[PDB]
């Protein structure tokens, strides 16, 4: 019943650790109890295993390769039929498998789990209509609204190119020069930067989709994703303890939860407007620096997920898992948000080159609905059969089906277009008193709605800032007071007992 | 009851071939009809399909590229377990699955199957003591002894680095100071070198292989898979014009041959040898370039089999084919020939640079036998699990077993080492009276038993070596001479008349 | 003085040959001059050697895997800065660099050249404002204008999945029901399919370009490279006859042209018409399956280019070579034709795939103008020295120039935009009288001017498809006979000479 | 002049950030300034650069992934060619660069730089003979003398499968049960394994080398690498706190002292001993779990070296460095040292994986002896010409040159062999009173010399070993108690307190 030891190719091995040797003879020596010579090239059981070894590792996630994953169960709770055609929210009740992979952004795989960042928030639904990724982020908004920034901005978040270290000289200097990212920024230097567990912050779509029902008709969507135990969060001095201490303290605190039975568990909720209303908005619903305003466009309860299931092994399981918004179901489309559209082709691209051509086809990563693709083929590592000897095109000799077209309806027409494409870069310098400093207004007095959260904002800024040199941190001063005055220069006094001038 | 048309994460499609594109209004034209306008980003059915498109091809195998290939049965028909344990030879009748890959040697992928060349013949075992692969070829002998020759050999087989053409000159140059090699050169210049089917060659292990009994004795074996047909060729002027015709010739013969329930079948045969025998014979047993006399070592009987089933996908079960020399089971073990140890090396390493680390997990590679390998894990494309939550290293917290080791019989101790390792050429300039030239002597009144085989032999010599510039056609005349002066000047004759001089 | 052989690391060897053995006493042996023993894992020569020949291979191409090369001089023979702005056109008798790389489509590396294919004819232009690819075939049109199509159309013409053999069934099912594919079905059942020669062909840009000049004026262009020697062309029997014999026949014309010093040239023109003239055509600019008619948009010399330089290694710059029809310059852009579109995209990806991230510091891919791209950074096999310390953002500590955006001036506007995005299909069952028949019904009475070629198109084709089923074979004659009836029942007739019907 | 910004194709660009979009008409909404719509598979500039960023990852070392690096200089002080006749060591004063890198052995890319670990201390010499890598760590010994339990061990102190969380139960499990380990484990669990900076570290061989001079006389040599600034360590206490403040302490200090001027340096010491002497001993030379006492084999110097110069890229210049220990020179050889032997294989192993097959082609690894290996030809990112139209095969057309063989002195005759080749297993269950734990035990007595240091050794143990259960802390306990019961039940005794028991 215990199993045996073998080879790759399947053969039983004798001794596991024993390997072959022309020996030398040490018989008079004053220790001849050795038996030592040169390793031969046919001990295959070592070979095997060490070439094996030398090939374990694949490259780690350009962003966000620090994570944690789990399997859960997604439930309607409520119709939004209205709304969306998915076919696995048709039913109150119905119930749909998810696996979840949490990480933070900038780190590497050895970094801490404590580190300030953003969250990534990533579900895959396994429904009867393909595999629908929600690649969110534990933030409604992001640091860029032009996809061409990402490698500059992530690049500046990372370490510097001749010394490997960070360096807060870039990090800021991308900032201050690129200020449609204070809203992101803000949110990142609260102290939802370092939450205290995974199971205890939320997730947001940030972009907004494009959801259609059954008739054609769309409307614009946000998704909101909210901790059943709320939003709770460490401090910087906690986060940064912890850092040394248990640089894997959310891995486990997930893991744990979920062995003793204690599921952590989400609710689930849309906002929506129409295209007539967007007309209206002070911002576009293509911006990701923006939210919509509760008040104004009120959540709407539709479901709830649980991860209940651990996985049993991570590289498997975790560390292949790749999830890509561009892998949606008919309904559910995405909006012409540039940052949105570059992840459309981005996620595939990196999985082709992190996990090869036929990364779907590893377990965690496979739809349950069947998938017929016959102009798709061989690749390396076909490993599902490769479709046997179906024809390799659209074929007279092999029958198929495809879906009727949804029409959009006259009722909600698509977007209009304008007269001829353009280049256009939407950022860089921005003025004080243009609408794309008031919601970060409004984020500091949502702030002082807590005691503590205002002065904590401004410290953790102030303490990562102290090491930028005398320049940058100035362009850092006037950068906060474009939002309000006191911000800038509350941060720009506790600066100066860290970094003193004279 | 038509399968859906979907993309590669299983949502549908409603048309197969329409892409999404800013269109141009063209309203006014003199041809309205058109819909065109830039290509969309968001596209992802289009983008999905070319990117994988764009991977579809895999490197080739750097030898032996294009081949074809089949599924068969194996069964027992005489006891040898005197000779060998191995499970699947243990009883009279016993049947065990096998897929074959027949090749070329130095043709691409796009080469005719009709080309002069040796021809490989590699059979996988799916036994209960795991996968076996038979690495035969349809010579009992190879062009060398030494292993670093191989590269060498190869290069000369294939195209000139500047011109990538074939080039008679180098072809030649190598052989002619490499003179251990004409053995097998007369072997592959004989109508051998042209099969007029790959159901109508033999197989032969080439090396000597030592196979051990269940007391631990062990043998000297070689292996011979003779067609139940006959060796059936096609003389050099055949071949040729079928390479115009039809270069996939033997691979539709062979697949139309399974089609139409004409099974090809093989008679499966050893000779074996003691060390005391092999110690008097004029020739090593680690000699590639020497076959065992028949007389002196006479064919023993033990299965047959049959390949009766078609691949249902090439690319998936043929083209990621992988065999090794070193996938074996306990009871058969290499010898020292000096070729087949470093194949025991160069095989697995190829597979990893072609297939992937995992390669054994693609279904036409995977063993029947439970493979428990707790120590190797992770790696690209780990898609049968990784064995979950299985301790990766010998541990108390996971029992195992092991077998116990073949310990080798006093009866038939292994060889004795000399005193020193050493480097050894075992090759270059020969002899002509020395038993090197033998055998070739001994291969020349073989043609003479059958009427036009020595004809024939000078004739497709003759043909390739008048591309040859003179000077190496004048070594090549001289080196087959060392077998019988008769033989050099045959050839001499008529290459004169091909490639005229003065 | 003759150099050292060596290892990898620079070691020098002192044998080539050798290897090292625990070699086996044989003293006692019959012939005991041998050597043997059991090769030793501590050959770094041998491994070294080895493991290197085992990773010779990368990927083929996956279409125009078959090719041969040779570097030129493109030289400036009249002045179109009217229309064009590009640096390397700036001055009569200006001299740039290039290298082209000639291929057929659907044969595999090993495959024959005389083969009945368009050809593709690929030149990378190394200019001081970057790397220009012109990326032509030998034939103005193509089989498709629906990107989407390529994938199956390019499945049909290469080999089943099941057998991997070619299938005229497959290739003639897809061609009769994408029926826009006629135009250059034609053109390669013409003799034009087996030219005689590399240096005896034409290439063509076949997709519409849009070139710009300092103005900001632009112009919808075709490119024409017309050869100096003139169209020669096999007819079937010789092609297949040359197949078997000389399967490099052109790769070998090529080289040997250029070492005798019969250096081959082309004379370049361009056709052009204004968005004006484009909406009186009954043919869109952007549909690839058209030409512009001559008398109508006759051609315009700018320049000439020879080939006068072999390769030195053909992998290293031949295999290795990657050109993309996005490597362009400022003033040449790509047009919305789709299939044009869509390469823009598939070249580059296909190349990260095929050669790695880092193809273009491969030395006959790099650019000889400066490149600087502060934020492409790392990757496998940076070797350029990866911009050192170079800060990789757009930062405020480097300084760097941009230059000025070719406004687009208000005499040529860009293309104005429909109303709304939408997904198109450009082809399928076409009527016979509309005008996607009528350039092929012109074609047919180019044929008629020339004895024979009217009569050896049909024999052409007749040959091809007589090997397909009889069901296939009747709609392959409707499919003629919708250009003109009197092709479908010559083409008939033969082919019931060659399958008869009884 | 400032760079122009390029695409990767050379072609300058006008704006960095903006991209091309099909804008949607918001002309009426209530904010109209963003130009919208969805982004354009033409973006050239775009895709190029998100496809570069989504390729920048490779494969992190298996082991020793975090590190640091810099260039310098040896320089030989002393002469010692009655030892070995390299090139680099036959001149008083001559000088070679070197590249060192320094690194931990379990943490990952990001992990701390002040973990208790084993430091890797890795150094290339440009010879002119070659380039010979000097695979050292901070320790004269290491866990094992079994190449097959490497796997096993780096399992056991990397990641739990399943949670993906340290696990000391299995770093506990493996070193008691293989107790061969104990005298490392010592070494590791002293103050020694926590630096406090690279510059204050030793550097040893820990194997055995054999070193031959121009006479073909070889002795055994230990290779000894001292810093100028002696060793220094932190406490269990700061290594954990400095995880926290500063991950990457030890990569800036390095840096930071070059830039300033500080340059480390280290003198360059070896022990001797004759294979007579070898045989004399209570150890093997071969065991790789002792040292040779100083007092019966004294420190011998040789040379020095400095480190002068930082890497102005650390992806290109220290990710992709690439050491071996077969990577050497013809006077320098390894041993018969089990573990050794298997690095000779395993380094280029995983190179290739890692790298590339044409890794020594990048330029921190390239030779600066001139390397000649016709026979190794193609290969991915073959950058260096690939020896252009040479041979590649060992040709009558093409000279060249050999060295003449080393040949060994009957002074000092090579190991004579034992009988017969077998397998063995070197460690596992070891009796207390063997000399296996005589080293140890003077380890124990060395920290005695020092207040605190034994004190210090057993806290670091507890620490760690207070994580595991309590059955597994048992065995650790009776482990130690082997070398004296003493160090046992000091650790039993803080565990205790740290893990109290019912
Ligand atoms: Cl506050
Ligand atoms: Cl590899
Ligand atoms: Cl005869
Ligand atoms: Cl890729
Ligand atoms: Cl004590
Ligand atoms: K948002
Ligand atoms: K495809
Ligand atoms: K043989
Ligand atoms: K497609
Ligand atoms: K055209
Ligand atoms: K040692
Ligand atoms: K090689
Ligand atoms: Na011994
Ligand atoms: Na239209
Ligand atoms: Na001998
Ligand atoms: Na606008």
């Amino acid at each position: 019943q215990p199993p045996k030891w073998t080879t790759s190719n399947g053969a039983p091995v004798s001794d596991v650790f024993a390997t072959e040797r022309a020996t030398f003879d040490n018989a008079n020596h004053a220790n001849n109890a050795p038996k030592v010579g040169p390793l031969l090239l046919q001990d295959f059981q070592l070979i095997d295993s060490l070439a094996h070894f030398d090939r374990e590792r694949i490259p780690e996630r350009v962003v966000h390769a620090k994570g944690a994953g789990a399997f859960g169960e997604f439930e309607v709770t409520d119709d939004i039929s209205d709304v969306c055609a998915a076919k696995f929210l048709d039913t109150i009740g119905k119930k749909t498998r998810i696996f979840t992979r949490f990480s933070t952004v900038g780190g590497e795989k050895g970094s801490a789990d404590s580190a300030r960042d953003p969250r990534g928030f990533s579900t895959k639904f396994y429904t009867e209509e393909g595999n629908l990724d929600l690649v969110y982020n534990n933030t409604p908004i992001f640091f860029i609204r032009d996809p061409s920034k990402f490698p500059h901005f992530i690049h500046t978040q990372k370490r510097n190119p001749a010394t490997n270290l960070k360096d807060a000289n870039m990090f800021w200097d991308y900032l201050v020069n690129n200020q449609e990212s204070i809203h992101q920024v803000m949110y990142l230097f609260s102290d939802r930067g370092t939450p205290a567990s995974l199971r205890k912050m939320n997730g947001y779509s940030g972009h907004t989709y494009k959801w259609y029902n059954k008739k054609g008709e769309w409307v614009y969507v946000q998704v909101h994703f909210k901790s059943d135990l709320g939003v709770v969060n460490f401090n910087n001095e906690e986060a940064g303890k912890l850092a040394g201490e248990d640089p894997d303290y959310h891995t486990g605190d997930l893991f744990n939860a979920i062995e003793r039975g204690e599921y952590p568990s989400w609710t689930c909720y849309i906002q929506t407007m129409t295209q007539e209303q967007a007309a209206k908005q002070p911002f576009s619903v293509f911006d990701l620096t923006k939210v919509w305003p509760h008040k104004d466009f009120p959540l709407r309860r539709f479901g709830k997920f649980t991860l209940n299931e651990n996985p049993k092994n991570y590289f498997a399981e975790v560390e292949q898992a790749a999830f890509s918004p561009s892998h949606t179901i008919p309904s559910m489309q995405p909006s012409a948000d540039p940052v949105l559209q570059s992840r459309l082709f981005s996620y595939p691209d990196t999985h082709r080159h992190r996990l090869g051509v036929n990364y779907q086809q590893i377990p965690v990563n496979c739809p349950v609905a069947p998938v017929f693709t016959p102009q798709m083929r061989d690749g390396s590592m076909t490993v599902n059969g490769n479709l046997g000897s179906t024809p390799n095109y659209k074929s007279s000799f092999c029958p198929f089906s495809t879906e009727a077209q949804i029409q959009t309806n006259s009722h909600t027409p698509e977007e209009v277009l304008a007269a001829h494409t353009e280049k256009f870069h939407w950022g860089g310098i921005l003025d004080s008193k243009s609408y794309d400093f008031e919601q970060p207004r409004a984020l500091w007095k949502v702030f002082g709605k807590t005691p503590g959260q205002q002065r904590n904002f401004c410290h953790n800024v102030a303490v990562h800032v102290a090491a930028a040199n005398h320049e940058i941190q100035d362009r850092v001063f006037e950068y906060f007071s474009k939002v309000y005055p006191e911000i800038g220069d509350q941060i720009r006094k506790e600066v100066l007992q860290l970094s003193p001038r004279g």
